[PDB]
């Protein structure tokens, strides 16, 4: 028995994964593997864009927004969105709710001036800032959100209304879990690998006029105005990448879209969190109630003796990546949009078996 | 039948690819895919760790160099290149030999002062710049090369001798087709989709010691030293696929036994265009002749596109020549088989038969 409770790459949908092994060899009736076409081959460029069309319906993208397919994962975004949108005399404006947010401010702060609209730093992350809180500039050029943070296992439960600037969004790690209005925002990126399939892939979701200008100074692969323009084809893009991702959006579409895996999502996370919850302080959530995640959810033990006691017991029955991210410790359980329910009630009969005989 | 010449992404080894089938819901008995483990798992590791060590085995790559595996492809080290290296009072000094040189420069000229040291650009690249004509600067920060003119048909023999700078390829067409001498280099780097794996990964071979304030994190080569290419997370799959091709290429007997068949390859084909009397003709001179694309063209437009239409009818795939040049390209990167060169020969001599 294995449960892939990985924090990024992580678990698949079964069904995406047995498609591809079955066409590997043979796709489309081409007798080739789709990672042996041409990016300019009818059959690539059916993929290419189903796979654009099936998140514009899943996400209900309005039309005036392009979605791009971009290499170089959220990380390289953390640098590309200032390059392109913080230019002279404005501010890159970040709300820090973990180490990713973290990590965005860092780049940005190497191409031009940035603040902090609202932090909760200082309470080690434990909760998403009241949009009250939140200090605006009238020069800024965004207000930058980490939707889920990750490694502190809290996430928003909406999105401010932003009119002086555009919102921009890493959604690494909880895109498509949910329904989205995706009107609220300017940009939104995230990295594949955690709800989308692949890594090797990032998925840009821009309002085009916001980013289909040229910006003086910046390289041809790093300026969004290339990839708008060229429809994410610019040079060779991750073809194996966007077709997993495709056949990853399938499933979704198949399973109901976004209101059904959030009715699934919320399910297995409340399995998780009654455990928590039940447990009278053998398990403490690191998450404030209200800011809960829904894709990862963190906790410890008592102490660190017992926390590794959990973890290798853990390990031992079949559990894969439960330990915390190194930089913070503790249990983190991911909880990503394919892993299974049944993952989730054999996490919980492992903590309350631990617990009991503890 | 079905004949893959196409350009890039390109033909792969069946072994590794049936190998990828087999184990593709089951990799080393985990019970996860290699696309569903953690990027700083064990088994992860494991693997990304082997594709570095198989080609510095097969490249036999001296341990003064890393093996950096990075997204983006060749065209994000265009800028990658000049922004770590290309520093003030200094200058990118380019060999042009085809449409690949020029776009190298291109980024460069963003980034700081550019020089051409030679060109074969006025006579259609159709040859590679004799060595004795290069024009270099004391002050040149690197030397950048394209060793296979993907889109012309060329490729260098040989290697110069520079020790004012370093000597900075583009291998993406070429690279392990062939044994190397790298420390001839300062910098090597080819996107992995023509002879090395599936696109989504870009190989960089750096001499450590040559690799900056100011450059975003993602952008320094020694970001990913340091991290050794697990700064962020790496294309997983795409280097597990590497891995596996490199597997390949060990098992056939490495650089030299795919060298020997990359040239009975490419001598199918030229002897093909050299026996035709003129009905095919190369776009290369025969001294710069590349052995992993080889461009030519029929008589009259006409014909090159009955022929192309012609072979796409029986089975072959991506023969059409770069759009910016026209006429026939055949890509013959070292997984296509030698029977499909056969094959092509066959039809080419049919065609010219019935013509
Ligand atoms: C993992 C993650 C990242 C980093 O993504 P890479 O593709 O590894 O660069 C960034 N943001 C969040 C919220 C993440 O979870
Ligand atoms: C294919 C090619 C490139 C472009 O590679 P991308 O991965 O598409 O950026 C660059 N250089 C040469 C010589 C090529 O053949
Ligand atoms: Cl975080
Ligand atoms: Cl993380
Ligand atoms: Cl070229
Ligand atoms: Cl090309
Ligand atoms: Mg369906
Ligand atoms: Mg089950
Ligand atoms: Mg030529
Ligand atoms: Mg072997
Ligand atoms: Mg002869």
């Amino acid at each position: 028995q294995v449960f892939n409770f990985n924090a990024g790459p992580s678990a698949l949908p079964k069904p995406a994964l047995e498609r591809a092994q079955k066409e590997l060899l043979n796709f489309n009736d081409t007798q080739m593997s789709v990672m042996e076409l041409s990016h300019r081959s009818q059959s690539y460029e059916e993929v290419h864009e189903q796979a654009q069309n099936l998140l514009r319906e899943l996400l209900q993208i309005p039309n005036d927004y392009q979605i791009l397919f971009l290499q170089g994962g959220a990380s390289l975004q953390f640098t590309m969105l200032p390059m392109n949108l913080l230019t002279k005399g404005t501010i890159g404006n970040y709300v820090l709710t973990g180490s990713w947010s973290e990590k965005a401010l860092k780049e940005a702060k190497l191409l031009g001036e940035t603040h902090i609209a609202a932090s909760t730093k200082a309470n080690s992350y434990q909760s998403i800032p009241d949009f009250s809180e939140f200090q605006l500039n009238e020069n800024d050029a965004y207000l930058h959100i980490t939707s889920n943070n990750t490694i502190y296992g809290t996430q928003y439960q909406n999105f401010p209304e932003i009119n002086h600037a555009p919102l921009i969004a890493d959604m690494s790690s909880d895109i498509l879990s949910r329904p989205l209005k995706v009107n609220q925002f300017g940009m939104i990126y995230a990295g594949a690998q955690k709800n989308l399939g692949p890594s090797g892939v990032t998925v840009v979701i821009v309002k085009k006029d916001l980013l289909n200008t040229k910006v003086e100074q910046v390289p041809t692969m790093l300026q969004y105005a290339t990839h708008i323009k060229s429809d994410s084809l610019y040079n060779t893009p991750p073809t194996f990448s966007i077709y997993m991702l495709r056949n990853v959006l399938d499933w979704i579409k198949d399973l109901g879209g976004a209101e059904a895996i959030a009715k699934q999502n919320e399910e297995k996370a409340k399995i998780i969190y009654d455990t928590i919850d039940e447990s009278n302080g053998f398990y403490v959530g690191h998450a404030e109630k209200g800011s809960r995640s829904l894709m990862n959810v963190t906790f410890n033990l008592r102490n660190e003796e017992l926390n590794q006691q959990f973890l290798a017991k853990a390990k031992e029955q079949g559990f894969v990546g439960l330990n915390g991210h190194r930089s913070v410790g503790g249990c983190r359980a991911s909880i990503y949009n394919a892993v299974p329910i049944d993952a989730c009630i054999a996490l919980r009969e492992l903590m309350i078996q631990f617990k009991e005989n503890a």
